[PDB]
């Protein structure tokens, strides 16, 4: 069993790193290809940007945004991990589209936050996990707090099914415009944060997009799609690995890539 193989592949990586690994892979219309430990919470950390982009491209989709307004900031929007936002700082603003291609290709922090200063807050990005279906997924923080990762807390979680079946939703369902679709589907694969992660562990010939996480207490984290051939896939992978050093994490993850290829590939 190609399933059986995977789910003890997943379990001997949690045994020998002191892991815990949350999987889902789905197809696009949502349904289950295989999974692990896949409707437990885990926090999402800065994965959630990849819906808030998604977020942001809807409003902007239907009218209710403007991709080129400008989002005018002082220093008191710059928070850790703000590579774009300080750069654009003495400027006086980011436009929405550009916190939106910072937030998801950098991890920008502070292009994060100043989309949600926008947008509605936490309150209105859990709003839009429950527009689209999504009953699981919750923000509750900004940045960089949302990342605490306090173990057993609620705030700012998403299971891997949840959040793998949102991707799907926002990629293949309809959620946006074929442009918008198409444009969020480049940033993604364009993204500059994940090249140690998942797809590193992905063969070489798969279009590959997807969004990273690292937060406090060990959190790990890559969200996203890949297209094996002509197969197309959404997929959630949520660690936690408190004993691990950062590129052993880093590691971990693309192991789980290596992981999940294996199933993909004996599938057929
Ligand atoms: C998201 O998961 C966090 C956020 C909670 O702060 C950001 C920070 C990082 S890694 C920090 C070091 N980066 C570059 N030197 C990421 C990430 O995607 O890995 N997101
Ligand atoms: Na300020």
């Amino acid at each position: 069993s190609e399933k059986l193989t995977f789910k003890t592949d997943l379990e001997k990586l949690e045994r020998e790193k002191a892991a815990q690994i949350g999987v889902a892979i789905v197809d696009p219309q949502g349904e289950i290809v295989a999974g692990h430990r896949m409707a437990q919470r885990f926090a999402m950390c800065s994965t959630f940007k990849f819906p808030l982009a998604a977020l942001v491209f809807e409003r902007i989709d239907s009218g209710t945004e403007r991709g080129d307004r400008k989002l005018s900031y002082g220093p008191d929007m710059i928070v850790e991990w703000s590579p774009a936002t300080e750069r654009f700082l003495a400027s006086g603003h980011m436009t929405v589209l550009e916190a939106a291609q910072a937030a998801v290709q950098l991890s920008d922090n502070g292009a994060t936050n100043l989309l949600l200063r926008e947008i509605g807050g936490p309150a209105a990005m859990t709003q839009y996990f429950r527009k689209i279906g999504d009953s699981v997924s919750r923000l509750d923080r900004k940045e960089p707090e949302m990342g605490d990762n306090t173990p057993g807390d609620l705030r700012d979680t998403t299971t891997p099914i949840a959040m793998a079946r949102t991707v799907a939703k926002v990629l293949y369902g309809g959620a946006l415009t074929s442009t918008s679709t198409h444009t969020i589907e480049r940033w993604l694969i364009g993204n500059q944060t994940g090249d140690a992660t998942l797809r590193a562990g992905f063969p070489k010939d798969w279009v590959v997009g997807e969004k990273t996480g690292t937060c406090a207490n060990g959190g790990r984290n890559d969200i996203g799609f890949f297209k094996a051939q002509e197969r197309d896939y959404a997929v959630a992978v949520y660690t936690t690995a408190p004993k691990l050093s950062a590129v052993e994490r880093d590691e971990l993850v693309a192991s789980v890539g290596q992981v999940i290829t294996q199933l993909i590939l004996s599938t057929d």
